[PDB]
């Protein structure tokens, strides 16, 4: 008699078979009760076209110790199971009723006698593989019937639904999982994503790992089968288990349209984490070296790798590495990559390297802070760089100005105060007035916008160089846990492409209308 | 300088591509230096015509912060990757050699130049896929030469070697593991070992999780293909998820043939563990349910399940289910399975379940002991059985005697001192003197020989009806880490068998001479 229903804000995959569109929780059930039919309706402006079909499954019950606040017993659709990511594991949940020709009004059965006390339903909504990545579902449950009488509902079920694809799923070409986003528009508009390729489980280097890069001619509606960008096989002899290469930043040369990715290549050291085990010295076998690919094909094809570790490293550093997702192109054509090195005492710092001569020679200056790693860089003001730091005091970004390529760094004021984190990989971009449907400068910035945990991925825009955060300017893809990384890239003139480690795929892309942030 | 070899004390599988003969570890390496050659002895009455191929193996070397005194930088083997458990992960071992021909002298050749420090190689060795069981390797390094110079050579390697047989690997028939095992020996002779099939993962139930059964007609040399023994499917509409059965015991009716297996069907309670969340009651919403299935065609096929829960579970209990493993049946024909019960302030008890007609009607009289759950009873004398008990108190099993069927119950000399376990499951047989070569009665015992971990699988033999465990009456078959849980069975007169949880695979059965055990 009361029934509560769960709308999560979470992607609808167009490449998926299930994807959750309603958790229904029946909490107080006298056993033998039958959920004779629910009804949805879609609001009038859906695309009722390009959804192929609408499932109800029943997944029983709950567990005595577990409590009646829950909304399913167990992850419906795996974003790791190696052996399949796109459909209901058909073990957890059973289907009772499908509609295959969707209206605006919908009505599904079941003849299933529940259990007593806690009984899970939920829907699965599949849409055509071609649906637009800019489409949107605004779906309710208006009817629930049990035992011939219409029961009371309950729940937030307003969420507007958007719409993503799966890129890289858990098991995809033989690989375990995808991990650590990174995401630039090509001057001819192609969207070049890349990540970590681990062929063998999720840990970080050291381990069997290359550098992979999916690539879209159509605004992230079809991906071209996987490159590897960089791999490092059986170098030297030794295992490709102690040959890794991962952790990329891309970005695009401007000027030139030649993209480039910088890796760090980890040689020897065993089965275990180079964060602890890369050790101070210059050559493969002391210490991780920094590698770079080149494209100059639009993203088709990839140089061999250069070792540009004797330019930049401090031989008394453990570990340099660039800070993954991107770099930039400065207005005066300076090629910008996020880094972060351990010191001798084994304390990170974020920083900047950059090249003046077309990614020939890379330098670099100062630290930003102490105690910090993964940061992203934006050209915020002309000749004014940004930099934007996981810090490992736990809270919130550090932020930090400089103005002279890191010879010197200035606080900025939203520094450790406007950007909530619980201490993970962020992305900040720049778009200028005259590049997009604003008119006006924007930073945004993606991560999980919590201080504890990876859930809630969220777009955020600033219309005042960063001082400012406002809660309107600001859209939630992913409120369910993932590993929470990833990168922002303008797609065109009126919509900004995420690519990140989401609830529903190792690598999700979504695309968002800025006008959408900005009302 | 010297280098370090170790013969692990682990099965070599005759199933299997690769098995760790020897690990090697040069700790000292000079960059350039090249291991030129390696020299292997075999005993000389060592059956070498059914070694099929021996295979030399670089490793690369070791992180800098995990120290000087291991053997492999990673496992080499896997037994739980699903993709692979048979031959050595090629991310992590590169071959630089292969003798197909094996003489009682073999030599392995390199020409990789090693790394500064630590340095790994390993010594597979294949077997030929029809090798006795009861075959044994005497195998010795007695050269290691390095950039032509003989190295000196430390480390125990005198190990003799023992065959196996990975009867089911992770991933086999789509299942990601199988756990529990139990192993009976039909009145014709037939080796019957059943486990666990956890489909979806390794936690125990509640999950999808069916009774495999592996049978062999010529002493464990083939198994057949896996039938399922006992199963609940979609049971009331319910997800298989929420059907798990499993923690099978099988005993053989020695009267009449007449197999038996019995098991711990969940039926709902979410994707949490049943240890915690079975609950009083009777009814399969409520409980665990104790099912029953018979073979009267030697274990080739299965009744449906009986449902014995209201013969023997009193209703206050949380959670009644059979002991993993074995049964037996006792001279006087009565039928014992080992049983543990939840009461309804959450202490488990190990105890016994009885039929005296030929299992048509079971009976539990009182538990032998508090805060006791997995048990393996042995009629160690006529009408006298002995209850050997996991114990939550740590570092021993208790050891009770029962005169009427669990009535009553004694605390045996051996209780709490005689026998170190780490809190896990472990096996007790009895084997009357008429009925083996020894001419003598014998108890055998196997589990974890530790108070630490799941390591040191071992068999020991009794010749006082388990008052004593000599040192020498024991066989070490594991020495590295698994999950521990094993069950014994006398395979003919002359040899013991046991099928268990190792480092090498899901289910492993061995055969031992008991000529091993008692010398």
């Amino acid at each position: 008699d009361s029934v509560y229903v769960q709308n999560p804000q979470i992607p609808i995959l167009v490449d998926r078979t299930d994807n959750v569109l309603f958790r229904i929780r029946i909490p107080d059930a006298t056993k033998g009760d039958v959920l004779n039919r629910l009804t949805i309706r879609f609001g009038n402006e859906d695309k009722l076209s390009e959804v192929k079909a609408v499932r109800l499954f029943y997944a029983g019950t709950e567990a005595a110790t577990k409590g009646r606040s829950r909304f399913a017993p167990v992850t419906y659709v795996s974003s790791h199971n190696i052996r399949n990511t796109r459909s209901a594991n058909p073990s957890y949940s059973i289907r009772q009723d499908e509609v295959t020709t969707v209206a605006n009004t919908l009505t599904l059965k079941t003849r299933q006698p529940m259990v007593k006390g806690i009984n899970y339903f939920w829907v699965s909504v599949e849409m055509d593989r071609n649906t637009s990545l800019l489409s949107k579902l605004t779906s309710t449950v208006t009817e629930v019937v049990i035992n011939d009488k219409p029961a009371v509902i309950a729940g937030e079920q307003a969420a507007v639904r958007r719409m993503g694809i799966g890129v890289r799923h858990a098991g995809d070409d033989g690989s375990a999982s995808f991990r650590i986003p990174g995401l630039v528009t090509t001057n001819k508009g192609t969207l070049l994503g890349v990540y970590d390729v681990r062929y063998n489980n999720s840990v970080d280097l050291q381990e069997h790992i290359d550098v992979g890069l999916s690539r879209s001619t159509d605004k992230g509606q079809t991906w071209e089968p996987m490159r590897i960008a960089m791999s490092f096989g059986e170098t030297d002899g030794l295992p490709s288990g102690q040959n890794g290469v991962g952790d990329p930043s891309i970005l695009v040369d401007e000027r030139t349209n030649t993209v480039w990715v910088v890796a760090a290549w980890t040689h020897g050291m065993g089965n275990a984490r180079a964060w602890t085990n890369s050790m101070p010295g210059m050559t493969p076998d002391e210490t991780a070296q920094l590698m770079m690919v080149k494209s100059t094909d639009d993203g088709r094809t990839w140089s061999e790798s250069t070792n540009i570790t004797s330019q930049v490293k401090d031989p008394s550093w453990c570990f340099l590495l660039q800070g993954p997702g991107r770099g930039i192109t400065m207005r005066d054509g300076t090629l910008v990559f996020p880094i972060q090195f351990i010191d001798s005492l084994r304390v990170p710092h974020a920083g900047i390297m950059y090249s003046k001569d077309r990614g020939e020679t890379w330098h670099i200056h100062q630290p930003a802070r102490t105690n910090t790693t993964e940061a992203q860089v934006a050209e915020v003001e002309p000749g004014v760089l940004m930099l934007n730091m996981r810090d490992n005091r736990g809270g919130s970004r550090a932020v930090s100005i400089t103005r002279d390529l890191g010879k010197s760094w200035t606080e900025h004021s939203s520094n450790r105060s406007a950007l909530p984190e619980s201490i993970c990989m962020a992305s900040l971009i720049s778009v200028k007035a005259k590049d997009n449907i604003i008119g006006k400068d924007l930073l945004l910035f993606s991560n999980p916008n919590t201080t504890e945990g990876r859930h809630h991925i969220t777009i955020k825009a600033s219309l005042d160089g960063g001082v400012t955060w406002l809660p309107a300017h600001q859209v939630l893809l992913d409120e369910e846990d993932g590993w929470g990384y990833s990168c922002l890239s303008m797609i065109d003139r009126e919509t900004v492409g995420i690519f990140y480690e989401s609830s529903v795929a190792h690598m999700t892309f979504q695309a968002v209308k800025i006008k959408d942030l900005i009302r």
